[PDB]
């Protein structure tokens, strides 16, 4: 249904074109790339890969922008106007909002140093958004692994797809308010999480004291911070995962991730072919195609009122 | 004039008695081996080792606690109470608190890793404490290179005291309000300090935001935080000194300090002798003998009133 040539007589260099405003874009800010391909995630995550979350909030729309899993945390919709613009000025009333953020994924991970692949197209852009379904089905850092498991088959993603997707936390940020609670009272206990490193702890309490600013931030990847390689299933050996989600891929007792994890620290280029694969799957969940919906002129709006 | 066997008659243990206080705080604060060297410093010059740093305000004194390099900085003190405690237990009268400290100096080292030497003992406690005079001599992290060398110059150390005592920033923290003008706006430059590495720079951009808190803080030796080795020069030479006056050491140029830098990142040995020889240094500063002045029973006060 989807496929790579959709714009090949419409708008023949609509990836050239999405990779050379990021390219503009990491002129003055390092991090663009990784949150680029966060919006598509929780894009693909809320009704599919639509473009929902670029709405803003309108007489009938209620941005998903304020659900918990964004609010003060999602970011780039500025790049994202940008890319707008300029595939509007080349192509215009062509490309959808929905593919400008598949296109911006990949170009974000192979800028980074990671895989290219063929982008399949052919999204439309939804005139819905819904914040309520966002905050229920966009997984949370303090999930189990058997809880991220369903979180994942919801959407129809299995095991393979939950560890290798989880290392586009290969790069990027995240704030104290997401892993404080495995510093000072983890489950309860009282007691830090056991499963963090001993010297990662103590990095993570010097800048997340417990009473103090929780939107402060520290880097997903303390090994590569900017650059998308395996080191994230490297760090999860030496219990360097920063998210609890992250650590008990690894570290999980019994689990089947702890095999696929080893797997991908020892071999970079097993995890950039399952990273393929997987970003292919989620990227067609949902999708709206034929027509069904719209292509969007501006991307934070509907064509037409409110 | 100081002797290591000073208290061999009069308090036999006194070595071991701080060394089992200090073993204890550990079991509470990672942290407490730097702070408490770094009192010693903030003691010895200041008028000397003689107990100054310690005393609080009363009607007589303005302490030095707030002087700008200690206000909100400088801790320890509820340790530095408890050993004087354990000590008059066993010995009541006989051990002085500029003693304490530098004896607690050395363990702290020891017991972090680093070299053992025998401390020179004898030292009294002053009855006054001068906060102008900690404001004036004591270095700031934004000191050149040339002005570093002649604030020690100043206390009778040299360059090779200089690079060697700077190496006690292999552990402990630094608070961003330090180190954070490397940052953003560097010598008014409007521009980072570009002796930062990049990487280094993006991590402290992190955590010290431009209109932040300047409280949160980082360890001096993003290598080995806790462990007193030669890490902390090795650090220089891949430019992950983080407070200016660390990296200049290394980074000058055609500063004398980068071949002692070099010497000691390579030859951790040749930087725990140095380190030894000038912290018996730093320690016979100003100090007060036969006494003169007096021996305090505790740390806080001058003995009697105000
Ligand atoms: C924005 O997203 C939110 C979050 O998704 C949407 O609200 C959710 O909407 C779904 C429907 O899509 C609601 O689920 C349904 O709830 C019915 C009532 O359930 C309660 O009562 C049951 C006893 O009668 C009890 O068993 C339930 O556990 C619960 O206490 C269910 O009857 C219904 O089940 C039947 O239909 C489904 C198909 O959808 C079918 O699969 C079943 O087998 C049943 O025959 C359904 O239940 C579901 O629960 C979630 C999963 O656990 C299951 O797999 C599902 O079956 C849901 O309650 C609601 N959540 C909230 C928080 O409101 C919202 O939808 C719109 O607004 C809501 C209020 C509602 O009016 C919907 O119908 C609207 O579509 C989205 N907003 C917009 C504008 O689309
Ligand atoms: C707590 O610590 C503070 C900070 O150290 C103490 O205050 C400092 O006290 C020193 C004296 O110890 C003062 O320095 C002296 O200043 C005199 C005046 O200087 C001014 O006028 C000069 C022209 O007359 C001009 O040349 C100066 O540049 C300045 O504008 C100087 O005359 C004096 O120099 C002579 O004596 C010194 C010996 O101390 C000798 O070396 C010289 O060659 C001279 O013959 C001296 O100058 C010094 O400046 C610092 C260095 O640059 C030099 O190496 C020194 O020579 C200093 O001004 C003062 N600072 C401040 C901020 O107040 C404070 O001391 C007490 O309180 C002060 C107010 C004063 O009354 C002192 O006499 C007190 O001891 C300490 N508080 C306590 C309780 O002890
Ligand atoms: C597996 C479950 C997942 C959880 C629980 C989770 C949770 C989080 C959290 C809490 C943050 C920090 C947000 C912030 O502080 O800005 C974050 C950042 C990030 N997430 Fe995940 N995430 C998951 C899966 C994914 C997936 C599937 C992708 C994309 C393929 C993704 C890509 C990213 C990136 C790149 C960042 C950094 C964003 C930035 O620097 O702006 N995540 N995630
Ligand atoms: C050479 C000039 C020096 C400068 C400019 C300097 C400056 C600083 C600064 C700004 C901090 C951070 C304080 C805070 O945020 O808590 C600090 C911490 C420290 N200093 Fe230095 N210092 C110097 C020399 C020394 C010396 C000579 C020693 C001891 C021999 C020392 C030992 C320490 C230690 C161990 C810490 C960490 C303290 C803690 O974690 O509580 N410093 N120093
Ligand atoms: C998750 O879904 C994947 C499809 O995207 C599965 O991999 C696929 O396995 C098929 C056989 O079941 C095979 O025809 C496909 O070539 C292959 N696709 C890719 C991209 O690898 C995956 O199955 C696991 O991994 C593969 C390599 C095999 O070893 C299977 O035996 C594994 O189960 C699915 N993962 C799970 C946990 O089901
Ligand atoms: C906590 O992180 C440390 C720094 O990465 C880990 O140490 C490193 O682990 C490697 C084994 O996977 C080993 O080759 C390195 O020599 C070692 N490096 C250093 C500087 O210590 C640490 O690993 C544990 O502690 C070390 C001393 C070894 O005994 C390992 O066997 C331990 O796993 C990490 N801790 C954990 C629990 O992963
Ligand atoms: C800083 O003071 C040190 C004394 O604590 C000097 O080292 C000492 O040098 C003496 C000859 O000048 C010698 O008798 C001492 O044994 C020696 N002490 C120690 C602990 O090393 C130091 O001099 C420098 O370093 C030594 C090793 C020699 O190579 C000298 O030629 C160096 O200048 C003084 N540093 C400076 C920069 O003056
Ligand atoms: C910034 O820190 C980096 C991480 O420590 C430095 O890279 C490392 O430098 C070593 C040479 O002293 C070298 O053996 C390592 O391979 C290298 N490691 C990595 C992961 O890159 C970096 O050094 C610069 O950049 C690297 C790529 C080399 O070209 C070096 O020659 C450069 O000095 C540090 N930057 C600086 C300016 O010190
Ligand atoms: C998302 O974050 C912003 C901060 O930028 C919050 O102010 C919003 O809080 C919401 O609106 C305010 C005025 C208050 O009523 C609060 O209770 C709301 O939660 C926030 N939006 C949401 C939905 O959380
Ligand atoms: C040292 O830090 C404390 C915070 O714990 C400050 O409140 C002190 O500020 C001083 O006293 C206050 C009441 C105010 O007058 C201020 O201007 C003073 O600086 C501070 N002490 C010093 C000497 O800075
Ligand atoms: C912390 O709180 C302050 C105070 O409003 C705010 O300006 C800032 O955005 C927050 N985050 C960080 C990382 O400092
Ligand atoms: C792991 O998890 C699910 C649930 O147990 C399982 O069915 C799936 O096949 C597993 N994947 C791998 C690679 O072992
Ligand atoms: C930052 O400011 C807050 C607000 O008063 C304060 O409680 C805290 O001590 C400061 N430091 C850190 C590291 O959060
Ligand atoms: C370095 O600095 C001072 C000032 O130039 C100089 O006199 C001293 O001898 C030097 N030390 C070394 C080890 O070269
Ligand atoms: C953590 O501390 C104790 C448990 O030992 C308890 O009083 C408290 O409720 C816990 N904190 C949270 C957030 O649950
Ligand atoms: C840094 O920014 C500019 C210099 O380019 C200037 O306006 C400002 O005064 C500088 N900041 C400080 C603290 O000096
Ligand atoms: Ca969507
Ligand atoms: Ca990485
Ligand atoms: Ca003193
Ligand atoms: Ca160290
Ligand atoms: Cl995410
Ligand atoms: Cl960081
Ligand atoms: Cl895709
Ligand atoms: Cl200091
Ligand atoms: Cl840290
Ligand atoms: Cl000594």
């Amino acid at each position: 249904q989807l496929t790579p040539t959709f714009y090949r007589s419409t708008c023949p260099n609509v990836t050239s074109i999405v990779r050379g405003v990021i390219q503009d874009a990491l002129q003055t800010d390092l991090r663009i790339p990784a949150s680029l391909i966060r919006l598509h995630f929780h894009d693909c995550f809320v009704n599919g890969c639509d473009g929902s979350l670029l709405l803003d909030n309108s007489d009938t729309i209620e941005s998903e922008k304020q659900a918990a899993p964004n609010n003060n945390s999602a970011r780039g919709f500025d790049v994202v106007d940008n890319i707008k613009t300029a595939v509007e000025n080349a192509c215009p009333g062509v490309v959808s909002c929905a593919d400008i953020l598949t296109i911006a994924a990949e170009q974000s991970v192979w800028l980074s140093g990671g895989p290219s692949w063929p982008v399949p197209l052919g999204r439309r852009d939804s005139l819905t958004a819904n914040r309520t379904l966002a905050n229920q089905t966009l997984p949370s850092p303090f999930l189990t692994l058997d809880q991220l498991k369903t979180d994942f088959s919801d959407q129809g993603l299995n095991t393979t797809d939950l560890v290798a997707l989880s290392g586009a936390h290969t790069f990027g940020r995240a704030q104290c308010q997401f892993f404080s609670q495995r510093l000072y009272n983890f489950s309860a206990t009282g007691s830090p999480d056991p499963t963090l490193n001993t010297t990662l702890l103590e990095t993570l309490r010097n800048i997340c004291p417990q009473g103090g600013n929780g939107s402060t931030i520290t880097n997903l990847d303390q090994t590569t911070p900017d650059a998308f390689d395996n080191k994230y299933f490297s760090n999860l050996q030496t219990q360097y995962g920063i998210l609890q989600t992250d650590q008990e891929l690894f570290s999980t007792k019994g689990a089947n991730t702890t095999a696929i994890v080893t797997k991908f620290s020892a071999n970079q280029s097993a995890f950039f072919n399952s990273f393929v694969a997987s970003m292919i799957k989620m990227g067609n969940i949902g999708v709206l195609t034929n027509d069904e919906g719209e292509i969007r002129s501006n991307c934070r709006s509907v064509n037409g009122g409110a």
